[PDB]
């Protein structure tokens, strides 16, 4: 049955805060797990007004980065907005000095926004806070202290990257941006090597992708990755180059296209021309990507609909009461975590045939005679309005090879209020969930000596802005059936946080 | 998880049987419920060659109507060929002399009357069908053959599909190809005070355009509720440019589904352009409105290629790991909801127009007035087909509806029962090894409060070394748990659709 927010609790998520001097110590419910050592980082906007100038948008509040600590089972909770030029000018000036994502500012040129509010992510022995564009932000992990600013574009040829770059074990980061004919960059940054020189400086385009339009880029959050692929998804949300104005003004919908997939050869860096084609839907996360008999798997967190998801998460339609956001919310597309299986292997003699030879899927993946595959996807997960978003797994052990389980954000009417684990073999589900709480991306840390995918904990941070509680908290569940482990609760509240990642020590 | 064959049994529902002379008597198992009384009749193949002339496909064997009758707990079995010309030609000749489905004939067109497909009411009267022009009426009683009917003689259709919807006033709407190429509605009204033969009362009710002007869709069934008539047009497609039926089937690999309503009250065609990626359509489950919505529960086969190209006796006769082989690159089954909106808003062009609290089903209003649909999937199998799908017809029929019963497919062969919750998508099955059931078709309680307050009856191949080799299943609907079976000592072999007469 539908889960209801009359109280307006979620309200709080978008709520300017304070950032912290030095950290507090969170109280402990529950028994925090003793191997259980390190720092979640976590990054989200945490100023949504500059004096009496409004940002408008989810993604235009300046990057608060956040941290809690473990240690003997013991929780500190710390924040510090970085230290951006869209920060710093806004603190000089007192007013909005850079255009954000859905707020325009009101010459050098194109003041391109460095608000890394998305994520952080390791290069070498350094973290980098990162939005979309081609600045990112090195940040020290135990200070939170703004190191400095690197552009990109000073050392390869995209527009930006995403904030979703594929960690390899050894430490290599993989990214994908729009680039210049307009096409799609694969960037490749390499370990940290006995020379210890700066490995973005050894930054390089290792592929190509191809553009469906000439001057017109889709946007891209995310991409797959697997020992021996690159899989890219060009979506039918396109960035119209040819035009007071913010970044949302530039977005637009092709009707006619759907849904391209793309494959590159990772090691002989090679775009592989099979025309994968399918119906339209918005893609943000990527869940997982691996190999299988010479098929690649390739589970998605879609939104049916060319129709950009961006447009419903203006802060104003996500502040208002409960009645009006589900209104708000009924001609969204709907989202769905969809399985496609894209053959490696393409005979003619098969045209007009379903490809897919496959024991366990009803993925299908039909050759047509002009040479476009047209892919239909088995359904993992399907609730009305209620999307598994912020999908993880366990990245470090099954990212990019065959797994079992993911970890997600349950979107009731875009509003982030329960915790999902998914078996994508049987379709099982788990759920945790608390009245008036509103939790983040669960990020799974395996138990150090773990031979099983799933012998682990979620961290999530939750806001419980409730009468007679403590207005936020980190909680702790099993990853085995997400029952309640331990709590650090904080006396402040804490607004929405999108991505992040534990840092064991 | 995947469920094997290796016995082969399964070959024995492709296996010539002989009629008998007159009812034998079931041994029954458990309890026939007291308040279950009249007749399953159900129609198939029963005749798979004419001497050492070979039918090819499951669609060619002659028409065999058998009779289940219930009364006190006590049941027989009884079953004749059906009279049609194709039988009566074929044993007078000793050959094959009508082309059928999937076998030319060898010395105008002499379409075939092999009626092996389903049976239906009109008026008082019980018919036979295949899916051509010609239906037979049939004694429900002693299944004799009575009359050969042409419907070419009463409406201008070409065919008609062996899924007509009969309304709880005996009211029968039927669907085939036409000219001026098109898709008509056959409505044949219930039997009058004045008693004439309801067939020649048939008129042309609302006819739908067809998406190639020389190319009709093969359409095998329909959605109808109180107010909509609903066609799926498949891009399996009937190019009419020693050939039989199968010959003349193609796949068009651009068009996808078009899907189609009408005002059935209004007799009126609405220009409303439904579209969605392709898959071939055989049982509509049911259709429903929902405030100013179209709810269409399909049992759907991801793909344009024909699924009857992996029907042929030669496959389904074959061993388990070749069955299973044979069926690796077929179309995928899945039982699919999809929305449609009845009113189109301009100013809602490139959004969701599906505002339905309980579906993730999408339409969207592009600028060229297509509306492009994504399905909710209800149930999804690999090479597992929900198929075969029957419900509490007589009141649920068009109607918002909670449960679906259906036969499980392997890979094409018939192996469970299914019940499906189209709400939750609950599933419950019934299975036993070596075991291989027909369609299931429900029965209500007469005393029935809920939707699933009743049976199903489902006619079970089981040729094991030591055991009865078929028998009559029936299951409560509520759980599909067996209630009895009603064992025969005599092989019966497949059969498509058919009905409970209640006496
Ligand atoms: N988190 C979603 C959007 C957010 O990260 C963001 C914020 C500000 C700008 C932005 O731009 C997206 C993209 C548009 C195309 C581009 F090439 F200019 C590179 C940047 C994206
Ligand atoms: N249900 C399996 C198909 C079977 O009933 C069958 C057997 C013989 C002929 C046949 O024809 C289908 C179709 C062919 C074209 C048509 F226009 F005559 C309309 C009917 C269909
Ligand atoms: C935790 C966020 C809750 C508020 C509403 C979120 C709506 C999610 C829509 C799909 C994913 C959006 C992009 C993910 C965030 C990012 O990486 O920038
Ligand atoms: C009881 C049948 C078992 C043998 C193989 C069945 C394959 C069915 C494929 C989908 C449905 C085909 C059309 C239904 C039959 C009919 O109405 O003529
Ligand atoms: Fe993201
Ligand atoms: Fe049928």
């Amino acid at each position: 049955s539908q889960v209801e927010h009359p109280a307006g609790g979620y309200k709080k998520l978008f709520e300017t805060v304070e950032e912290l001097s030095s950290p507090l110590t969170a109280h402990v419910t529950g028994r925090i797990p003793l191997w259980l050592t390190g720092s979640l980082l976590r990054c989200g906007p945490g100023l949504f007004e500059v004096g009496s100038e409004p940002f408008y948008h989810l993604f235009d509040g300046q990057a608060l980065l956040h941290k809690f600590d473990f240690k003997e089972g013991h929780v500190t909770y710390h924040r510090r907005f970085i230290r951006t030029d869209a920060y710093v000018r806004a603190m000089t000036e007192k007013r909005i000095v850079i255009t954000e994502f859905g707020t325009c500012a009101f010459f050098r040129g194109v003041e391109v926004t460095d608000n890394a509010l998305v994520n952080i992510y390791p290069v070498g022995e350094d973290y980098y806070a990162c939005t979309e564009t081609n600045f990112i932000t090195k940040v020290n992990p135990e200070t939170l202290e703004t190191i400095k600013q690197v552009d990109l574009c000073n050392y390869v040829s995209v527009n930006g990257a995403t904030a979703h770059p594929h960690i390899e074990n050894d430490g290599t980061v993989y990214n994908i941006g729009n680039c210049f004919s307009i096409a799609y960059n694969i960037v490749k940054i390499p370990p940290l090597q006995a020379d210890k020189e700066d490995p973005i400086s050894k930054s390089e385009i290792v592929v190509q992708f191809p553009c469906s339009d000439r001057f017109k880029p889709s946007y891209v959050h995310s991409f797959g990755l697997t020992p021996n692929y690159i899989v890219f998804v060009e979506t039918p949300v396109k960035i119209n180059l040819f035009k007071g104005a913010n970044y949302m003004d530039c977005f637009e919908s092709n009707e006619t296209m759907g849904v391209w997939l793309h494959i590159a050869d990772k090691k002989r860096k090679k775009y592989i021309n099979n025309k994968y084609r399918t119906s339209p839907f918005n893609l943000f996360h990527h869940i997982n990507t691996y190999e299988d008999h010479e098929f690649l798997i390739v589970d998605l967190c879609c939104w049916k609909g060319f129709e950009f998801v961006y447009n419903y998460l203006y802060l104003a339609n996500l502040r208002e009461n409960w009645e009006e956001v589900k209104k708000n919310a009924r001609k969204a597309p709907q989202p769905e975590v969809r399985r496609y299986v894209l053959p490696l292997n393409i005979d003619k003699a098969d045209t007009g045939k379903n490809l897919v030879t496959l024991p366990n899927t009803t993925a299908t993946a039909i050759l047509c005679s002009d040479e476009t595959i047209w892919l239909e996807p088995e359904v993992l997960f399907s609730g009305p309005r209620q999307a598994f978003e912020f999908p993880q797994i366990n990245y470090q052990k099954y990212g990019g090879k065959p797994y079992t389980y993911a970890y997600g954000l349950g979107l009731n009417h875009f509003v982030p209020d329960r915790l999902c684990k998914l078996n994508v073999k049987t379709k099982e589900t788990w759920v945790w969930q608390e009245p008036d709480s509103y939790p983040s991306e669960p990020i799974f840390v395996s138990h150090p000596d773990a031979l099983e995918e799933d012998d682990g904990v979620v961290l999530s941070v939750v806001v419980s802005p409730g009468a007679g509680q403590k207005p936020a908290y980190l909680l702790i569940l099993n990853a085995k059936d997400l029952s309640e482990v331990a709590r650090a609760e904080v006396e402040i509240n804490i607004p929405v946080t999108f991505h992040g990642l534990f840092k064991k020590s």
